[PDB]
């Protein structure tokens, strides 16, 4: 279901302006992520920020596009692109966002931690991504409760045209026996018995936004029909206990990044890092 | 009680390296219902004899240090076996049918990131009952995501300080249980003790004791005149977070190439356990 603006069910309207919700905000904001596993802020992220990392991704897919085999999310079009981890695109706002971590503290707690500092470039001819998760449930055939936040940050306007993502509201609670392959791709009967109760919705996301997701909500990219990549940059806040790899990045940025009661799971690197291929001397 | 209860136990011996499937399905269901499994006979008198030398041996350097780790009170000393290559035995690190049931639990990309122990001293006082490894969330019900793995290196008896289990206390998380150090409020501990108290029983030698990480259970006092050494093995789910044991590079051959998973950092020389 294809909608002109992000549903009000779904969606918190912000000012970039607001560093933490008021009591009720957050209420609101929790009820909606229990309930539909995705909750849309618009209005968060200063045009300023949005213009220097749009542009910086834009200005690298060349050298993505380059490589010899170009990562690719499933299908043709969907690319795996980290934005840079210079000093300069590093931000406290994007990186240690007061509200994303108001809600991950009261969902995963205050030991939570941002453990994944990445990017989706979907390119004009993209293909259908099947529907899938990116965080795994825990056991098969167990209900628990979130264990990681996705923090989608949209680069552009994302619209109907230009592959606005689509998600399955109320889909981060399922989890029968036989429901996912070892993808993380939903089986058809089980996408087809949800449809049935639940169909998914996709909707315009204006930049300035960011998304917080379940980690196990189903979604799938689609399609950009227009004449430009759709740059989005890709986070996720995970329990302490949740074992990941570190975000690499350089320690001229330790100073703010290790102070903060907002947890980085980070590894500090003496030069430069190499956000393209990770390919940096002491990795 | 005089010796392991029967609902508890299963007996082996060092020639048994796969349980049958009536015998996996007897050992999964205890774990699922009691949190607790010994299994008899599973260690040659040559390999528990070396271990126990070895922790004996390294004990006065232990009590010598200016800090000596403390497991909650006086007596429980924490202490860590060698990771000498002449100390590190594939029936103890990658145990087939420890294998065997932490894979049909945990999955088979569950790893040990734990090689440890726990050495019981003459006159240790009463630890609290507390759980080895938390519940992942407060007020929920969930599967196990981590199985101890504890070898007695001589016989454990009421005297030397056998440990006291809880039976079923590692499905139990109400609201308000446990405090930041593990230990379960007195309250709930009454209310839990009405219903199913705990249990303490000798454990010979030989024996391997597979618990729910979140088994509630005690140190008690050592009343003999030896310190009673326990060695530790943790199984954790692959996503799991815990810090790598340190092993020398000398066993990465058969500890990297093995489908019974180790988290290990492997090092050139000689490990200082201590
Ligand atoms: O970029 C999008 O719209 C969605 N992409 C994904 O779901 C992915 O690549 O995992
Ligand atoms: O050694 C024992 O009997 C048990 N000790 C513990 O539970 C501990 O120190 O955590
Ligand atoms: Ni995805
Ligand atoms: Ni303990």
């Amino acid at each position: 279901m294809a909608l002109a603006a992000p549903p009000g069910e779904l969606t918190l309207a912000l000012t970039p302006d607001d560093k933490t919700l008021d009591p009720a905000s957050l209420d609101r904001a929790l009820a909606i992520l229990a309930e539909h596993g995705i909750l849309v802020l618009t209005g968060m992220l200063r045009t300023r920020l949005t213009d220097q990392l749009r542009t910086a991704m834009l200005d690298d897919l060349p050298e993505v596009l380059r490589q010899q085999d170009v990562p690719t999310n499933f299908v043709p079009g969907h690319v795996q692109q980290d934005p840079p981890v210079r000093e300069s695109l590093l931000f406290p706002d994007v990186l240690l966002n007061p509200v994303v971590y108001q809600i991950t503290h009261a969902v995963l707690g205050a030991d939570a931690r941002n453990a994944v500092y990445s990017g989706n470039m979907n390119l004009p001819g993209s293909h259908e991504q099947p529907v899938h998760l990116d965080e795994p449930h825990l056991w098969p055939g167990i209900s628990h409760p979130p264990y990681c936040l996705c923090v989608d940050v949209p680069l552009i306007d994302f619209t109907l045209e230009n592959g606005s993502t689509e998600y399955w509201p109320g889909s981060h609670v399922l989890n029968p026996d036989e429901c996912y392959d070892e993808r993380g791709c939903v089986l058809p009967a089980e996408l087809e018995r949800r449809r049935a109760v639940a169909p998914p919705v996709r909707f315009p996301i204006p930049v300035g936004s960011v998304v917080i997701r379940d980690g196990r909500l189903w979604h799938r990219g689609v399609p950009n029909l227009s004449a430009a990549p759709r740059p989005l940059l890709a986070m996720t806040h995970y329990t302490e206990w949740f074992d990941m790899p570190p975000i690499q990045l350089p320690d001229t940025v330790k100073s703010w990044v290790d102070g903060s009661d907002r947890h980085t799971h980070a590894h500090f690197v003496a030069g430069d890092v190499d956000h393209l291929t990770g390919d940096h001397p002491f990795a």
